[PDB]
This record gives C-alpha cells, structure tokens and sequence, in this order.
C-alpha cells in the first residue's frame, strides 16, 4: 500500500524537521582544519586565504607553482626547460576550434603521454553525439569559460592545499568557487605528477584527478558522465556578461581515522536492535528521500572509484550529479580499514535516469537545500568502502564481518554534542561486488543500534527484501535481541558455512526461536 515498512520518515528525524540536526560542527580554522577562504565569510563568493605556497610531499602540487618546471622540444629540435604554468597558459590561449586541437593543447604539457592518450569519449561526444551547432557552442562558449576559470587558479587558491593522509583526523574546507577552478584544471589535465601509471610512484596511494582516463573510456554511460560534467561547468562558470551564477558557498572534507581506543568489542554491546528507528523503503533514493540524513556513498578505497573511467554505479553517479565531490580525489589518500571520509556541502546540478549501463543525464537540477551557518549546503555524505568478494561464502568469516562493522562504525560515528540524525543507506557492497544484502543490512543495523542513530534503508524496487528485513527487525524488537547476541548467532553461522542469502535469515529464526 505504502512503499515503506517500519517507522515513518517523521520518526527517522526524531519528529523534528529535516536539517535541524547537523552532521558536522561549524567550520573553524585550526591545527586539524585547514580553510582555503577567509573567516568569517562577508562577501560572496568567499575571499581566498593568503599564505605562502608549498611544493612538497605534504601538499597538492598545484599546476601554477613556480617550482613546476617542464622540458619542451622546439621548432628546431633543441630543448628548453620552462615554467610549466607559463606553457599551460600559452597552450590554452591559442585558439581551439576542434576536438583534435584541444587534445594537442593538453598533450603539449603532457608530452610523455602523446602516444598513450586518445580522448575518444570527447571525440565521440563532440563529433558524433552533438549536432554541428551544439559543438560550435562548446568551442565558442563553454571551453573558453573552462579555460578562463582554470587560468584563475593563482587568484582563487592563494594558500597551500594540504593532502588528507592515512591515519590523520583532519578537515579541509574550500569554496564551491575554488572547487570549480580546481576541477577546471582537472578537466584540462593540468595537475602535475598525477598521470604516471607506474606501480610504485609518489601518488600511487592517491586517486586519479586529471580527467584523461574518463576521456580514454567508451560506451554510453561514459558519455552521459561527460554530459553531467559539461553541465556542471555551464552552471558554475561565469558567463561573458556576469558572474552571478557562480556558487556562493562552501564544501568540507573530513577524514575520520579511528584509534584502537575507538574499536568496539561487538560481543560487549548491550544495545537493543529493535530500539533502532528503522524505515525500509522499496521506492525512493538516498539523495532525494534521505534529505537531512547522513547519506552513504558505497565507496572504493580510492575516493570516487571509476568515475574517471568506465564506472557508473552508486558512487560514480553521485560524483557526476554532485561534481564538487570530485575534488576529494585531489587530496584524499586511499582509506585504510578503520577510516572514512565525510563530505558536506556538495551541490546537485544534474538530474539522472537509470543506473549502470542505462545511466543518463536527464536535465538541470536547481538545488534549494539550505546552507548551514558555515555556508555549506546541508548535504552530508559519508564514503565507506565495502570489501569485494570473488567468493560470497568468504564474507561470513568472523574477521571480515568485524571489518565491515568497524568500517561502517567509523563512517557513522557522530562525535558532536548535538544528537546524530539518521543514516540513509542501502545494499552496501552487494550485487555484483559479492556482498550478501541480508548480512550487510544486519551489520548496518548493529552499527546504528550501537551509535544510537535511526536507519533509513533503501532496497530500490526490491519489496521482498524490504519485508524480510522489516520482519526480522520485528523479531528483534519483541524478543529484545541485542547486538552482542546477534553477533553470537552470526559467529555461529560463520563456523556453519566453513564446514561446507535467504538462508542467513532462516538460521537466525532458529537460533532466536530457542529464545
Ligand atoms: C527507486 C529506484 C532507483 C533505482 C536504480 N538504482 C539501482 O538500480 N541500484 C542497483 C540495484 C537495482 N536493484 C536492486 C535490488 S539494487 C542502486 O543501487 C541505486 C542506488 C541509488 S542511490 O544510491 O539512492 N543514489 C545515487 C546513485 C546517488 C548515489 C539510486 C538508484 C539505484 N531502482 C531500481 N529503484
Ligand atoms: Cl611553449
């Protein structure tokens, strides 16, 4: 009758309006929080913060650094060592009228990759997908705006951009405007030292950021991601007339890194599972129906996954409809097992249809989501990376159930004085990545019970699973089942599977029935 089972959405918000409960404290500058704009925000967009630039192992190597030098071959075949930022400016201010000339300009400061990079998805989009006039508008309007924005980087970033490395709790806050500039540079593949595919290299524990690998990819989902990105730049680049369309606010990136001190012993959790306000919806999406909640990103340990590539499932889609997330790739070291990344403030610019191979851009989206005191849209996303399984049976090992419990734990912790809003999630690391929906739902319930967060769970058209999970929360509620007690049952199922989906839930019935 209704799409959903369990408690209502009013309930998930603790009967207060969405957005009254916040997911992150306000931005303030500190030892553990670098802020790229001036506090407090008076004018908009925020005014950039000024401090000496850094070209070192602790900060982003910015394309405009005076330390960035580059060899050029010449007309006549000799070598000049020049400043790469000067070469980038010269290349991008030559006229560029075709897809081939764009590729040659980008390659002119990436000459190592001359015979490896071919921007086939860009050729497909401009030569075959758009008609002659939409393509003329690309070269006469859009691309000049992207270049002009990229070339303002020394004006918009006047402060070193720190890397968020392994095992450090740190935050970084930037303006949406600053992010549009960094992303324009990525679009034009300007970031130094971030292209090599060599196995052990300076940045190999970091994601890719230059957009070349997207351009090298194929198929319809890749073009639709390109359309999302184009659209973002139409939305946020100043037009020839004015700059009133430029976004006004802020985005914050928080590396959460758990200490041994924070590790839950799951057999000592007396938390009642049925006391979790659980809302299980078979329609709806996290980005729409989960407004006000901590929304989950079914992440790869490299933030963004294959968004610059062939990837086009849950993570990748979020990163092209809310492209400000992409800048996380620039400074976020890959996640270790007891770490997570919270991203607050990312505006949505695109609508979409489908999923995976059927993903399509389906139009403009005007985000009216309210901004917090710090100038951030109150869209809070946590990146947590599930394990992938070649073998489904492997996931029922005790150590790898604990791993996932602890991964979701560090993603979902609150660590603020005000009460935590609900989490909005779903079949995390399931489908083709090997995970069991039935188990991953319980692990997430355990974590929410333990932390005291409501849980809004989306099954995406699967009514059967909605019911099996609702019914199993009812058995917990009136048996007063407990985290440690469900852990005990789950460890039993571990040793059972060893000696050799729908059957996990059958055997809790059994171990529960005896109580
Ligand atoms: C209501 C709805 C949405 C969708 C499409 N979709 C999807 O198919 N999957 C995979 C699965 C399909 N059927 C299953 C039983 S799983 C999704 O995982 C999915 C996820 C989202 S989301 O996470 O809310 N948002 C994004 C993409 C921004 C992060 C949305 C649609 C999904 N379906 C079938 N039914
Ligand atoms: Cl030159």
């Amino acid at each position: 009758d209704d799409s959903w089972r369990g408690v209502s959405m009013e309930a998930i918000h603790r009967n207060r309006q969405p957005f009254e409960l916040e997911n992150l404290p306000p931005v303030t500058a500190g030892n553990l929080h670098r802020v790229m704009y001036q506090l407090p925000i008076r004018e908009t967009p925020p005014r950039p913060y000024k401090s000496p630039g850094k070209w070192d192992s602790e900060h982003v190597r910015l394309p405009c650094a005076p330390e960035s030098k580059y060899p050029r071959e010449n007309p006549d075949g000799s070598t000049t060592i020049d400043f790469r930022w000067e070469m980038i400016e010269r290349a991008l201010l030559q006229p560029i009228k075709t897809c081939e000339e764009l590729q040659a300009a980008i390659i002119s400061y990436n000459t190592t990759y001359r015979d490896q990079w071919h921007f086939r998805a860009l050729h497909q989009l401009l030569d075959e997908e758009l008609d002659e006039s939409e393509t003329r508008v690309f070269f006469e309007d859009l691309l000049p705006r992207i270049i002009r924005l990229a070339l303002r980087l020394p004006d918009l970033i006047q402060s070193p951009v720190p890397l968020l490395k392994h095992h450090k709790n740190a935050s970084l806050s930037l303006s949406q405007q600053q992010i549009s500039c960094l992303l324009a540079n990525a679009f034009l593949c300007t970031f130094p030292r971030r292209n090599t595919l060599k196995r052990k290299s300076e940045y190999s524990t970091f994601p890719d950021i230059n957009f070349n690998r997207l351009y090298q990819s194929t198929g319809p989902a890749v073009l639709e991601k390109l359309k999302c990105i184009m659209h973002y730049f139409r939305r946020v680049c100043p037009t020839e007339r004015d700059a009133s369309n430029v976004p006004t606010g802020v985005v914050t990136f928080v590396r959460r890194s758990g200490l041994p001190e924070h590790l839950i012993d799951w057999s000592q959790s007396a938390a009642p599972l049925g006391d979790v306000p659980l809302h299980v919806d078979a329609e709806g999406t996290i980005e729409d129906e989960g407004i006000g909640l901590l929304q989950v990103d079914f992440a790869n340990k490299y933030l963004g996954g294959g968004v610059l590539g062939h990837g086009c499932v849950q993570e990748e889609i979020r990163f092209v409809i809310c492209p400000e997330l992409l800048v996380g790739k620039l400074f976020t070291e890959c996640l270790r097992p007891f770490e997570a990344l919270v991203m607050l403030g990312a505006e949505r610019y695109s609508n979409y249809t489908g999923y995976a191979g059927s993903f399509e851009w389906s139009g403009n989206f005007e985000d009216s989501t309210p901004r917090d005191s710090s100038g951030r849209r109150q869209t809070a996303i946590v990146a947590i990376d599930a394990l992938h399984f070649a073998q489904s049976h492997h996931q029922y090992r005790e150590d790898l159930m604990e791993r996932e419990l602890n991964k979701a734990y560090i993603g979902f912790v609150h660590w603020m004085v005000t009460p935590p809003p609900g989490v909005a999630t779903g079949n995390w690391g399931c489908g083709a990545f090997g995970g069991d929906s039935y188990l991953k739902a319980l692990l997430q319930l355990m974590v929410c019970a333990q932390l005291g967060r409501p849980l809004a769970y989306y099954t995406f058209g699967n009514v059967e699973f909605r019911d099996d999970f609702h019914e199993m929360w009812l058995l917990f509620r009136n048996d007063g089942t407990t985290v440690q007690q469900l852990w005990s049952i789950l460890r039993s199922y571990s040793r059972l599977i060893k000696e050799k989906n729908k059957a996990s839930k059958k055997k809790l019935y059994d171990f529960i029935k005896e109580e």
